[PDB]
């Protein structure tokens, strides 16, 4: 009767563990297998599934114009019905008829799930912004100068506040340490009064936000909704060859899409890859270097199956449709055409969409909820404080030598 | 000639600077109007534009289902061809003809993009309450004076703690920055000891509650995944009605979408809005209380127009399409259908799709420069700490100039005469302002009332000022009761019983200045045998310590009754201290200062002996 | 045909806002109204709802044996069918027949939702337990004694460490303050070394947990699962009279239930109350003093309708059933009996249970999620630190007087 | 005579101390056995007990539905009356006769009641890592020696910073408790300045991460409401099969219950357990990884028996009933049915229901004394801080006794001779132990492997020790490669490239002691013109500072590669430092100490000049 030309892709058609055990036509299962079984029995015919294992979705090729895989069986007439995740396009439509779309999808960007970032060397000063650390050092100099200028005028023979000691008094006040010298005037002690109140807020502010950083973790979304793709050029975009995602970016006319296809041709080495499962694996080996653009409902499934290290970003960048491919003027097409619309209008198809993607198990708020213990700080989190310390240790020894020069040139005294 | 129907929706159809001056189809301008000329010339028919009367897209009711909108204009024979952002759905597919889609689109949430409220300049002191900072300074004055009275006792040697030193020790101890010297006496170490235990808890409490603010601020997550939009009833969400967004969520078979239509049906008031511009405006007014569901292409254009206060969250919830539509039986429809694809195969659809969208870059790319995700404090957080620091330096220069002038004149009897009279003035003003304050019944205000949400702000229901002896009721039902606390009249009377818990301590403080000033009167007549002045000064110092206990008893007895209200969002609350509270707080300053001066009166006059 | 004797209780039967506007028999609505409409139409008859407004559920009374309310209409035959939230019991069964239960419930304890507690005067020392604050003071004395005994033996004429100063050195080290004296021996400085490391952990530990208290709020469940009821005797239990919850505790035989009925009779003044809505209001005026035991599915509804200040605690303490009451040897009972079981076996009844309680709106994780801003500390939260301070201020003045006694008795020197 | 069938379930049917010795129906004992005698005497029939062969309650399969269990014993005519905790359901109601319920009950979750793990005695230092506390002490030694070399320079007056003072200043500065004196020199203020900035960050980092521990500990909520049980896949939940709990969740119409049966059907392995005792035992073994669904009455009895490690959470999910059952057509059933109600109307049901339940109070009411909800720290949290405090005091007394003896002998040439030789021994041991360490390739261990969940613990897959110059591979596939880092062979090789990033700093440190000891050899021959000894001591002090940079470069380059692993729970990891890491760390201590002694060699011998 009918010969089903299709490919197995999770979760459309899958290979059951009952391969050698269960014989017959129920050895392969999936969302596409039920909808093929629904479309055949409401029409009346019965299915002969066979998967040509070349793997190519297929487009009309360059310089030879050969339909590669499932389309090649469907064009040359060696199979009759094609229930498969196959895209309806213009060059696809002209050779052979199509049904109405299963669901609505788009070209979807797939990346590695963001992790804990590499802690920077100077990442300890993250709780306070750049303008505050400048205004702390600027006010450090300013309060020291005002304390210096105050202490000169007022004797009430030992004025212990030089400009060098006034820097030292305010520095020890900033670092919560005790200083031996104290101001001995009403005009001086007000400077010590407001500067001590300056430190008590800021040091508590640094402790508060650093507690806020370690308690609540917030990971960056590196590339968002394809305008951030257009500017960031450290990542390598990736798509599948012999398919619709190849030819649509070849058909780029939007300026943001024209930026892509220039880089998609001019790149190294992944101009294209050959399997979505290879593309899933290439993302998981990338660790942020590479992204693989693919079908949206394919992208949604891999994020729900639980290695959990993949993330769909933004939204769809196109609109495409999965329809039952049929020969041009099919023996079965118009009965399939109404019965595809019949399953949609009573929500059996959307129930099948609810069925297959939900039952596989989820990776959502369940692991983000209570699979965290907050880690101890590593050496990397506070590494630069050691470098400033030992860098201060070497710089102190350098000024020790320049002191020996100026002390010895007391010579000819 | 043909008829072209449109809906007045930005940016597809726009108005003109010559809204009434200009002629013909050139009355309007827009993406669809430019698209309609493209459909016209390639096919070969002149077009006359028309407008739908109602301004709604298309509605199918449980009814005779005459579509109220552009569709019924298009079906029943008023109009010929529609050039509009009409959504292609299967319900509309069976009743009219659609071409291939000329644009790709989806449902997208538009929320109010959160304007950062730059906080108060003095927002650093928000972890503590303003009553606490009042009680810290009241404790700072008291510990300095008590350490003065401990140190400067009558047989005391080499005890350097004057009042200027005792003020400087407690300020150094409170800031944890060390100090010059330590008290070399057993009672001096006790007052230093409890103050060290005081400053340990308060700074640790301030650091911990400031950590409590910043963790709760980071735990707040903006709603973007549309499951957060479904589960958060604090943000209300509605759609444009008589369209396709209302149709999509109605017959949906996604469980999160099912709860959305369940919410949007049974919501009150009717969240459905008949036009997009008012639906944008409800997001603007609500300040993030309301959200709006619409197409993605409309959401992007409203974003890049410049109020720049609306952002798109999440992604396309589905992928529908826009298509030029003709009724069943139109001979023009198949020449229309290939003409749309003809404009597709040269990008003339996509050239116009770029043109109106890039040209409105009037927003200045606010999204480009304001999404660097940063949770560090800004200078707007700790601004007043710099402002106190600047105000301290300019004050200290002002003290430096007056000290420079006063020292030159002094180096180029007065102490005894002026200080005796000035402490005498401070004693009467201290006793009098508290005696007014206990008599006055304007201690605390309350304004219980009920909130009002939208087009609607607030409504008071009850008000009373209050006193320590007796209540005196206010403009709630205009009942002028000075009704005693023993005489009842709820939670507000429960406050009034708890106000009575702090009754004796001001009356105890009133007695100690009363014995304080009268013993001050005795030494003013006869200066000799000078013991009584030092005794009287102790009664001044111990008086203010009781009033510190009096205020701390009073304020804590208000704050728990504030907390004791069952927290309903609809019943707002107000409370405020009064002039007599200021009369008592000022009387604390005059009483302790007269306590210091009367010891200096003893120090000068024991030398006179 | 049939006359429905029942009472309106939310959400069983409710009064619609379309009272004067909508006439006919749809002026009252609810879960019980649908199930009455389901049981009547599958049997064939049509309903005449009328609510005898006396309010009593009714039991066979003391000393007169009168069936009070809905049972009185059902016993004396002035009404025929009774679709109502009525409990099936022995004395109920003997006079008139009953159907199979709607749902399964129990006697359920209802309390005020716990709030922020009153902060204690000495609640500042909550982050560290009782054993630590003893071991801090015990080690405060111990390290001071060891520092005292060390400094006596080693000159390398001015031994500045007395027992009084050694207490003062370790106290200033505990309070993060700077002390003027310093140890001047290797045996002494080790004592200052480990004591300084003692304070740095503990003061940071106090700051860390007090931040943990203010960030995460955790409110006590005061009384849990009816054994904590049996021991706590500051709360007043409450039930409704003229009903099943009255008579079941009268039928107490379990020892934990025998504790209840002694207190339920011997109390003041709420031995019983007269309305569940009065009992809901009495809990909301109680603020923790009083609890109202009631029907479980009634208790579940009030917690979902949103004043939100009620909480069901623990679990059910009994099992009871809501059935359609029928006359003894009813004209309709056995057709009702099968059709009650018919609605249960195909889950229409459980769908009606899903319908009415869910649609009213919820008060769950939605307000606990993001309707919190953490408050500023009040004066009450740190109140006792002021009392210890001013209590230290008065105690310092007392030792100032006892110093004057011992100084003046240097007399006869 | 009649036949009575039972299931061996606690506490309803129990065994006997005479398991085989005693005779008849008295072979067993229990609540149902005592209930069966009550049914016997009031009706008037003698009873013979029997046991079901399988031990399952009752199963209805999609099958011929012969009930496999006590029901099929009761239906088909093997047994007459059942006295058992059989649940009354509508499926069982149509096939046999049930009396009125004699007990009320519900489904209740039993989880493992969490045993508190009393933490490590030194668990206070858990916010930082043990590499950090190693680097703090390494920085503490270095800053003290550098401040010594800065202060004790050759023309220096009155500079009191000896090495015993410089050790005491940095310890006072690190603990933020103030200090005795401050460095009165410009280079001395620099080394004090960066150390003050060091101790500011580390203490604030320790306080913040300790706050991070206690907030995350409080955010963990135990699963009790059964919606948390449904949504948390980390705790697996299953039921007793062939009963009524399996039947109830199967055909349920509650949406949270629907996901439960969806989970319990498709779970792997089969969570259904054929007996309750093994179903209790799976909760015991899993240590809170597994949960069990059962009746409330069985859950309470297992709780009050004393392992006391199982608690009940939530409430009764429904309210089913237990009833004495007879088949259809039993003449005894209506005399049975009124006899159950006869025992109800005297509480004889309820008297027996009290009796077995109060008598097993062997648990000692663990729930009564362990649910005072308390989140304060215990002494078990900060225990080692007391233990360090106790160990410090006993050490200080030990220093006090030896100082008392040494001072008496000394008060009742030696410095120059001993210190010169001891620094010479320390120099060779410092250079030699590092030279072994650079040569040795046992720096760091790794054990990559895969976990195993249950009846199953761990399995290694790969192992390698490693060196700075070259790797030397280990028992992963038994391949003895001392394969150089330039020669590749994944994430573990990515570690090996990052180990090479810290290569020069130990080799730089190896050169500086090599120039250090040789310049030390020159002064040993000729003491005169003593400048070179002070120069050589600087090369010792600067050598250890480079090795501090060498270790900090090395340790940070390991920790990020630890973090760089994609975190899979199934692939566990191990890492550990080696003997050569200890050889380098010990060599730091000898190098800085010889740096101090060679300055003292200069201080003594400049006095000799």
């Amino acid at each position: 009767t009918v010969v089903v030309t299709t490919i197995l892709e999770s979760p459309y058609v899958m290979m059951k563990k009952n391969h050698e055990m269960l014989e017959g036509n129920e050895r392969y299962e999936g969302y596409c297998v039920d909808l093929a079984a629904e479309i055949a029995k409401h029409c009346g015919f019965k299915y002969k599934l066979t998967i040509v294992g070349d793997g190519k979705y297929g487009a009309r090729d360059a310089d030879t114009k050969i339909w590669n895989g499932m389309v090649g069986e469907l064009v040359y007439g060696k199979a009759d019905i094609a229930i498969a995740p196959l895209t309806i396009t213009l060059v696809r439509e002209e050779v052979i008829d199509f049904s109405k779309p299963f669901m609505s999808l788009g070209i979807s960007i797939m990346i590695k799930k963001p992790q804990k970032s590499k802690p920077g060397v100077f990442s300890f000063l993250d709780p306070l912004a750049y303008e505050i650390w400048m205004c702390i050092v600027f006010a450090y100099i300013g309060v020291s100068v005002v304390l210096f200028l105050v202490s000169r005028f007022s004797p009430y023979s030992t004025n212990e506040f030089g400009i060098f000691n006034s820097l030292w008094f305010s520095l020890g006040a900033f670092m919560q340490q005790g200083c031996d010298i104290s101001p001995r005037s009403l005009s001086g002690r007000i400077v010590g009064g407001v500067w001590w109140f300056f430190t008590l807020i800021i040091i508590s502010s640094y402790t508060a936000n650093l507690a806020a950083f370690l308690t609540v973790e917030r990971m960056v979304s590196p590339i968002e909704s394809a305008e951030d793709l257009s500017k960031q050029t450290e990542i390598a975009y990736g798509t599948l060859d012999s398919g619709s995602t190849k030819e649509f970016f070849r058909r780029s006319k939007i300026a943001v899409f024209d930026k892509m296809w220039t880089y998609m041709r001019s790149a190294e080495p992944s101009v294209f890859v050959r399997t979505t499962a290879e593309g899933v694996a290439r993302v998981r080996k990338s660790k942020g270097k590479y992204a693989y653009l693919l079908e949206s409902t394919m992208n949604e499934y891999i994020e729900q199956r639980k290695p959990c290290d993949t993330m769909k970003v933004g939204g769809n960048l196109d609109s495409k449709g999965y329809g039952i491919a049929t020969p041009k003027g099919s023996s079965l097409g118009t009965p399939v055409n109404l019965a595809v619309l019949k399953l949609s209008e009573q929500g059996v198809l959307d129930k099948l969409k609810n069925k297959w993607w939900y039952d596989k198990g989820e990776c959502g708020a369940k692991d983000s909820g209570s699979k965290e213990k907050t880690s101890a700080l590593s050496l990397s989190n506070v590494a630069g404080v050691f470098y400033i310390l030992v860098g201060g240790l070497g710089l102190a020894m350098l000024v020790a030598l320049i002191e020996f020069c100026y002390k010895s040139r007391a010579e000819a005294k």
